[PDB]
């Protein structure tokens, strides 16, 4: 019985395991629940706290994946596999994880808190990229991790309703930040001094806890990889809320009350099989239960919220990869396979638009070709391909990402921005798609560090730096190394300058306007253009 | 006859001329000057297509420059020669139609390529006796036959009731073709080739170049065609039939008067009262406007220019067409607040969005912001210098070099052999100030080969510039290709196609081959645009 391994925290006592770190070896307290299990009657419900328990749980072992749809479009494929649950699906799943160095820090030590993605429909703390041991044993960080409720389970709303008020699963979030707050101490982590960071989904979750007041006592920090809560796919009105559920509900058989008391008679499954027929479109990037503006853990919408908001206290790390649109194409665009290169034609282009941006009109469709065919190369296939991914990312993070972080710099916060340029060795999409979305996050995390898994020498030591900047942001709020020169330092983003850095190979090179022009065309025109029916 | 210069007398269908031995760079040339072709359209006859000029008796003295027609002239800025060079330099009269020829000296004795130039001036303004179009130059070093024509402007030349028969429209036009007709009949007396004429023109000058390509009787009067930044597209060529009517029945009653009774007292106005209301008949505060411009009548023009170039089959067709650096500059201190030619026009964002009203006049709000929104620079949104050159921009944009580049792609993909330029150089000589840049018209003095001429200060290079320049337009004329037969060890010229959309930088240095006529920006004025003005 290591007593490094054995924490008491506020609901009782716990047992981690020794992992090893390839230098070294960390303590991790896997699977604490830190809410009841939302389970039967519960279902659709906000969390309660986890009641107090008797002797010693076992926290060695990852706890359940929270009830999902699971992709099997490309079975037996690793660039599906590594999004997949592993372990089992469960609406018993409200727990999280705790990697710590070993031994226990001597000192308060800053804690970064994990919030993956997964379109608020899928996802799991388990997966191999959210491994937090590399980061606690290089860096001596406190990493948490939380499951939170996913599709129907986590964010179904009939909005106005007691018993399905919906953002359950950012509530779920919340609760997990409340643990941490409670009990990270116990862990040698410093409950004040708490980054939140999160890719996709996760990012507009921790965007959403930046404009939701009761979530900002929580952490201090932020971090929103490839996602915001502004843009086309984050949240849902009310009224469109609504609308799903009593679809949804119509689809598996089913006055408020009524219906979501027949809601939970319902097993997982078909609420699963459903999930994916309530949306008022063929679209991608666009998901059937998001967190829904609500008048309460969201005031108002995102857009409202950060052109208003006071961010003075505040520092925030943003960026995207050179490539985030390219991954969705093959969900749905007709003329896209992972198999071949996907030369498309510009009749395809103009369809895939019409999908990508689903809400569009003719016009505005005609607006946004127009502006992302190349002239000199109307027709040319490997053009249009490339145009298609970029209309796609750009609209869905990398223009509502440009524009949270002028919104986040003109109103107080110190904001840094990058665009992560790096397509690692181990990929096993095709070549066109580039630089996908969620391929910085194993680098963040450190899984180079591990000799097994065959990263190049490059890639282990961009690791290493990337680490440093995470967790150099988690202890300062700034990126930069504390004590080094002739780097060149990373600057701080602003609404004049517009500067940011790649992450790549190559030492950071700064660049100003992420995407500037074309990003005025989606977040100053386009909205007027749509505001005409 | 008896005493005179045997090389100086010669005859045409209307009668005898003489002609004056005038004195270029490299030796004599013959010029024929203020030769009539059309009776005089006064009295009862204005408003009233051209007729050809009744026989004369006796030997008519064509050594001097006639009459320019009828038109305003620019007072903005006394003595400054960045605007008194394209001042009438001749008497104001309505009795303006004339033409001048020059010749090699002594005249060709076997058929020579014939250039006829068409000058510009917005449809309100020109003469074709400015030194700017001086004809001797391509005259001495080139062998051509040059012919320029005075044609009506303004309400004289483009005032229309169409429908009406006193004043049918286009008539300015219509002068331009008889002086054509003129060159087919009469131009071998001179040497010329009539089975060879080219026809080039600058700004409503090309406008006019393109309005007779697209015109069925003109098309049998030319071969070849340049067009100098302007084309018959675009926004500012050409008229509606119903604003035309507005625009004249406005004017008439500003001046105080069915069609026939108010083109009765319009023809007992005096001219100058017709030119002192003629700028304020325009539906908008405008720049690149004019009030009286060719009309779409369903007669010269059959339909508008952009269903004719759409559609057109032209199969026979060599053309080149080209643009300044800087088509906007100019026009920015006329009319946009903020901008002066005394000053660096460093402007303000809100300066810009007036500009962009006053420049785009026939914009919705949502078209403005559109315009406003591309021109942006949104690293840097607020910077004067920008601010200045986008304005510019977009006014040339809009109206010379995307309407160029429309022009250029419809006619390539129809059968044409396209040449495409975009003219570099900046006169040594230039009175504007630096920012503007290249202006609209400063290419002219470099085509007719102005900078030979020892007295006029150019630079060696401008020189021999200008004779490149002039081989250039005289191969074209000749031939229907700009390219030297022979000297092919200098850089070639390609034809312009919707595939690979070249065209050339004309400067100081070497031909430079480039790609797409801004090809980005002319798909938002071209493509994009027309659909948000039906929205």
């Amino acid at each position: 019985e290591d007593p490094q391994l054995l924490v008491r925290v506020r609901g009782g006592q716990l047992r981690g395991i020794r992992l090893k770190a390839p230098g070294g070896p960390v303590s991790a307290f896997l699977g604490i629940p830190f809410a009841e299990p939302p389970v039967g009657s519960r279902r659709f419900m906000p969390p309660e706290p986890k009641r107090p328990w008797s002797g010693v749980l076992d926290a060695t072992t990852f706890q359940n994946v929270c009830y999902q749809y699971v992709d099997t479009l490309y079975p037996g494929f690793e660039g599906t596999e590594m999004w997949n649950p592993n372990r089992e699906l469960s609406e018993d799943c409200l727990y999280l994880n705790v990697w710590t160095p070993y031994p226990r820090p001597a000192s308060p030590t800053p804690v970064l808190i994990w919030i993956y993605g997964g379109g608020f429909y899928s996802g799991a703390a388990s997966l191999d990229v959210y491994d937090g041991r590399f980061l606690a044993q290089v860096e001596g960080a406190v990493l948490v991790s939380m499951n939170y409720r996913v599709g129907t389970f986590g964010f179904l709303a009939l909005p106005g309703s007691r018993e399905a008020p919906g953002n359950v699963g950012l509530l779920d979030q919340r609760l997990a930040l409340q643990w941490v707050q409670e009990n990270i101490a116990a862990f040698g982590g410093d409950p004040m001094s708490v980054t939140l960071f999160g890719e996709s989904a996760g990012a507009a979750s921790v965007g959403m806890h930046i404009l939701s007041l009761p979530s900002r006592s929580l952490f201090h920090r932020a971090v929103l990889q490839s996602g915001t809560p502004n843009g086309p796919w984050a949240t849902v009105s009310a009224g469109e809320a609504r609308r799903r559920a009593t679809l949804l509900a119509r689809l598996v058989g089913c006055n408020d009350t009524e219906l979501i008391a027949c809601l939970r008679t319902r097993p997982a499954q078909d609420l699963v099989d459903h999930e994916w027929h309530v949306l008022p479109q063929e679209s991608i990037f666009r998901f059937s239960f998001v967190p829904v503006v609500d008048g309460d853990f969201l005031s108002d919408t995102p857009e409202a919220l950060i052109n208003t908001g006071d961010f003075q206290d505040l520092q925030v790390l943003v960026g995207v990869v050179k490539d985030e649109g390219s991954y969705f194409l093959v969900y749905g665009v007709p003329g896209f396979s992972k198999d071949n290169e996907s030369l498309i034609s510009r009749a395809q282009f103009l369809a895939g638009v019409r999908i990508g941006v689903p809400q569009a009109s003719d016009l505005a469709a005609e607006a946004v070709v127009l502006h992302y065919t190349d002239w000199l190369h109307p027709e040319d296939p490997t053009h249009l391909r490339d145009a298609m991914s970029a209309v796609v990312g750009d609209h869905n993070v990398v223009c509502p990402v440009a524009q949270l972080a002028g919104r986040l710099a003109a109103q107080g916060a110190r904001v840094y921005a990058y665009i992560f340029e790096h397509r690692a060795s181990t990929l096993t999409w095709p070549l066109w798609m580039g630089v996908p979305h969620g391929y910085e996050i194993e680098f963040i995390f450190g899984l180079p560090l591990d000799p097994s898994l065959n990263y190049t020498t490059e890639e282990r030591i961009f690791a290493q730096r990337l680490m440093k900047y995470w967790t150099n942001f988690a202890r300062t709020g700034d990126p930069n190394d504390p004590r080094d020169s002739k780097s060149p330092q990373w600057p701080p983003y602003t609404t004049a300058a517009q500067q940011y850095v790649s992450l790549n190979l190559k030492p950071l090179e700064v660049r100003r306007g992420l995407r500037a022009q074309t990003c005025a065309f989606w977040n100053r025109f386009l909205p007027k253009l749509l505001s005409a029916t």
